[PDB]
């Protein structure tokens, strides 16, 4: 496992994700912050897209890419330190995948399904109903949003692959 960082490049080329599993990893930020986005410059409901944030407990996270949408899921009131993936794909207009940030590093895992499709994976330990607990282990497949669209990186990040 090669682990490199902190990288400060603002773009990860889609072509660098197609041959192996890639972890995008972040030291726990001190406040809510947008981490990355895959999608066009302006929201386009016909294309798949996602936008990843870190959310600090007790704060409100408002999507940038989805700010021109009308949907309950365009914001998240964080009740734990967490990762928040705003995403749309297929018939799904907008959902948010939230996992709790349990350690001093967290992020997402990208598994290439083919040269134009990625599986985004997120996991974390959460509580609900007070003292009920769940290991959330989630994934969704995304086609490349459109030709030439890469991954915008908004904060320094670590890269893990084999």
């Amino acid at each position: 496992m090669e682990i490199t960082g902190p990288h400060t490049n603002t773009v990860i080329e889609w072509s660098n994700l197609i041959n192996t599993n890639t972890w995008l990893l972040y030291q726990k930020p001190l406040n809510s912050v947008r981490l990355l986005k895959h999608g066009p410059d302006t929201y386009n409901s016909n294309l798949a897209a996602f936008e990843l944030w870190y959310g600090k407990s007790g704060t409100t996270i408002t999507s940038v890419y989805y700010n021109t949408i009308n949907n309950q899921n365009k914001t998240h009131d964080a009740n734990s330190d967490c990762l928040i993936l705003f995403w749309n794909e297929g018939s799904t207009q907008l959902e948010k995948q939230v996992v709790t940030f349990n350690w001093n590093v967290g992020g997402i895992l990208i598994k290439p399904i083919n040269s134009s499709r990625m599986r985004i994976c997120m996991s974390g330990m959460e509580n609900f109903n007070n003292d009920s607990f769940n290991w959330e282990n989630w994934n969704h497949e995304f086609p490349r949003s459109n030709p030439g669209i890469n991954i915008n990186m908004y904060t320094e990040y670590f890269l893990a692959s084999s």
